[PDB]
């Protein structure tokens, strides 16, 4: 049989990627999504071509709120609907903007949002997933810059904050079960959609290691190794895919 | 005129500790309780009558919600009330209890209380705090020094005190502009649970290499008064370990 | 054309088994030691029978003095006077006794063979190799309990934690050639040939992974991932392999 | 009667404000010197001129070598020798210069320098101390280590091990009651020759004050660790860099 993977946030970017690397090294991949279906679909499409049968779809709001639990339960639920067994989760979703702390959405829906998105679903996704329980882990992805933070970014730093403590504390909890659980921290990956050009060069200038960004494949393959053989010994672990960045004084 | 400070959960063991000694020093302040009236009062009444006038209670709830950062304006609030002005924050207040993984509360009342009085919280009184202002200004969260060793099936809790480390240094580093310095204090093994029995109580006192024993309410209160003070004016985004070296025994 | 690569402490136990993994994947193998020379010889025996001429031993003291810098050098002259290049360099030997502060070497031997082979020789080594020169990089062999360290060792812990330095330092300052600098934090892996039986047994079972210490090839592979195409934009980062052992309180 | 205190490295800057402040607050200083003779005799000089026969000085290099234990020994024995006691160690003395990885010092006297100064010597001077006995060793650490400055690898070493010179003997020591802390500055004092225009780029980076620490402020963290309100407080390095160490590139 073959192993089962979640990845939440899975229709683009660095969640893409990871889908297409676990699916390539023989996973079958449950693609998370929430706004990009049609993304998300043709991602299954191209999967389903390779392989018939060895990618779904599921759609959920990793939003906190009072129905996150039931929504992150079915997430799980999906893949053993799917594929019988569910083998690896991968924390990817994450909502990023500014919340300043000094001056529309209501600065609780930016909570709702940003501690959800980061660090309470992983936290319920988590749960459901060792509840439902080889080489079983949980791969977060975590943010290599979290002790030298973007200004006004509060919140999604507590929520990345957070996971960091939510890896830890899985890690050492769910280690009886044989379960896993690791992090793989970016410094400058892909730059949002919406970052000017010229502000996009400015950030890659800063990174030691080839003056450029991570590709998500590089990203991804810090999972791929994560959740290998390779790796069976490590947990509570978060590696920096960073090239060198965080290291780089002011 | 004498500074103002809030202090968050301050009815009792180490919120108490913390306000009289900055009580003691000379402030003003705001003791904060959510269901420790009795405990309050007793304290503002004994501060009072060492300085008529220098203390009053403020009930709220620190659980999030979408009323919560009016709770926390509100705290804010009733100093500038009390005493026309807020110098320090002290983010005290704090739910702690298991949530484990894999098995009452719902678990989003879980998720309300321990990361909203843990960070949430702190974090909406930080902006109100800020706001206000309109010296020596800062604000000091109450962290934990085991965070990154963290006590087993405290998934929630840990995650709340993580958070709180993250805005400490994300305020730090926003609110230095302002002149506001945000630091930590990061207890270790102080004042063991109420409900804790004795002999388990020494199973942790005999793991500290300092002394075999917890910090007491003012050991932890006095780094604090450290942090606040003018022989800290240059210290922001610092997180001090008051914990008997207790972070540094391996398992 | 084969990569090369030296691996320092390469006798026996976690050195032994990064080499043998090297050669496995396709690297020709220097093999440094110190005293234990049978055990050296026989392991480049045994690749060299597996393919002619991609292993020779190495002989140095990796204690600090003032000729350490000159047998830094000659190790890795001796990588270029073998295979005609040097891609890998892994710091894995080191001294490791206690150094109580309180009351039969002298203090500065304790202190020249402690901080040498965990700092000095890696720092001399780095500087040779970075001097002489793609996928290069250096793989440094820390230590998960830096941070919660063996009591009465101190003068050990200050030479891990050196050696954390020199890898942040060493990744910053050789990006701009193309040197990943990377470590593998090992918490309990083989427990020393001279502890008794008992005090394994109460090491073991502080492991939340698996009740066990890891395998000198979990400790291998992780090496293995850090030279390898999948680990191109990470540097600076050091990898526990620990089983949750860092993870767990007093 | 009244403490005693050794530091390192006293003559000049951070050191000089740390010995004036443990003067201040009541303690007798040992003003160790490696070259700033003329500097540490006129500290010495200052201080028994405001309370009589409470300040000496003493020479010493801290570059490793086959004498730095002997030499550190003597440090301390000159404490109990001046006072009948020693119940405070500062380690400040430090080298500082860049070592590149890539190209008149050789390379092991620049180990010996920039990894004696700032972390055996500090070894060596908490053995003795520790073993001639509210103690407490404070450690001047820095705030930058995990970014360090470019081509600085051997003193940034240097100050990892002091880290963890801090933390081993915090744990070691804690059962005699001696306590084992730092103080990591960001941008302090900066170098003497620094143009003004170098000087405050470095200081625009600073989120609290856009300026360097004084080495007073520096001080102040030192005589907090070393009070009686600092009294559970071991293995804790506290960073006075107000928020540069948060600073993204
Ligand atoms: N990109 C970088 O350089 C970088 C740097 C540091 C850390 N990271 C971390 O690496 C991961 C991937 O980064 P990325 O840049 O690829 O992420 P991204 O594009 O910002 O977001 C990934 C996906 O998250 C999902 N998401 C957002 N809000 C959600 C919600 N409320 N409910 C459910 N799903 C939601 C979205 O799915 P839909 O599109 O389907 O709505 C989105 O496509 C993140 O955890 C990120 O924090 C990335
Ligand atoms: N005690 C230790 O050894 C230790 C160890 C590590 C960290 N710390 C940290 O140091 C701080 C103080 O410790 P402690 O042991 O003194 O704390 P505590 O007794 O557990 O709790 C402090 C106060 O938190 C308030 N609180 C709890 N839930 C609340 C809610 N939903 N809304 C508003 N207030 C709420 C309570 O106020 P009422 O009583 O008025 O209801 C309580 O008195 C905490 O932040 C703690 O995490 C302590
Ligand atoms: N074993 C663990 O659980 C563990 C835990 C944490 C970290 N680590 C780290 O992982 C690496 C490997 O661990 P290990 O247990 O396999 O190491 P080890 O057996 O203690 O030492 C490995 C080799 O280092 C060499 N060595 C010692 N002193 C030397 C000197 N003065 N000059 C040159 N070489 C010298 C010895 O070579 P000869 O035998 O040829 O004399 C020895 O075989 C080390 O860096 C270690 O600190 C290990
Ligand atoms: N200034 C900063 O911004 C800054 C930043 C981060 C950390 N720190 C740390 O804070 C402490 C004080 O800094 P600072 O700038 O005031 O230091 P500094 O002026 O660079 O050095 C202080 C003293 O160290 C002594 N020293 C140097 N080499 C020595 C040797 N071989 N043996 C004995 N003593 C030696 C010198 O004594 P003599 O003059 O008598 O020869 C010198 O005056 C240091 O530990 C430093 O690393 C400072
Ligand atoms: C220059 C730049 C811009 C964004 C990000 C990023 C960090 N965390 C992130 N998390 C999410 N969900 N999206 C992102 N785009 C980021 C990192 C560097
Ligand atoms: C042995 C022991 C028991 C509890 C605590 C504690 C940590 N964080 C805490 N936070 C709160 N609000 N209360 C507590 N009692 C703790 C630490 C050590
Ligand atoms: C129970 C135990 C005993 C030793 C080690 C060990 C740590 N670092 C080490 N470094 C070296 N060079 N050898 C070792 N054997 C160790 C870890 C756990
Ligand atoms: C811009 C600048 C220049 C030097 C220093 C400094 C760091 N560590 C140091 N250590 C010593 N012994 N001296 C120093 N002068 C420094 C910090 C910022």
């Amino acid at each position: 049989e073959a192993p089962a993977a979640v990845v939440t946030g899975a229709a683009k970017r660095i969640g893409r990627a990871i889908a297409v690397k676990l699916h390539q090294t023989g996973y079958r991949v449950v693609i998370h999504y929430h706004n990009s279906a049609e993304a998300a679909v043709s991602l299954a499409d191209e999967l389903n071509k390779e392989r018939s049968n060895t990618a779904v779809v599921c759609q959920a709001d990793l939003t906190n709120s009072n129905v996150l639990p039931a929504s992150c339960e079915e997430i799980i639920n999906s893949c053993f609907r799917a594929f019988g067994r569910c083998d690896v989760l991968v924390n990817n979703a994450s909502a990023f903007y500014p919340t300043p702390l000094v001056q529309g959405k209501t600065v609780e829906t930016q909570v709702a949002e940003l501690i959800g998105t980061n660090a309470i679903a992983p936290f319920l996704l988590t749960m459901s997933f060792a509840q439902r329980q080889s080489n079983l882990s949980i791969v977060n992805l975590c943010d290599a810059m979290v002790d030298q933070p973007c200004m006004a970014f509060s919140l999604y730093n507590m929520g990345k904050h957070a996971l960091v403590g939510l890896t830890q504390s899985a890690a050492l909890e769910l280690a009886p079960y044989g379960i896993r659980v690791n992090g793989v921290a970016p410094g400058v990956s892909l730059l949002p959609v919406a970052m000017g050009e010229e502000e996009k060069d400015k950030w890659r200038r800063k990174v030691p290691l080839g003056r450029r960004e991570a590709s998500a494949e590089q990203i991804a393959d810090a999972v791929i190794f994560l959740v290998s053989g390779s790796a069976q010994y490590i947990t509570g672990s978060i590696i920096k895919v960073d090239g060198g960045l965080s290291l780089v004084h002011a």
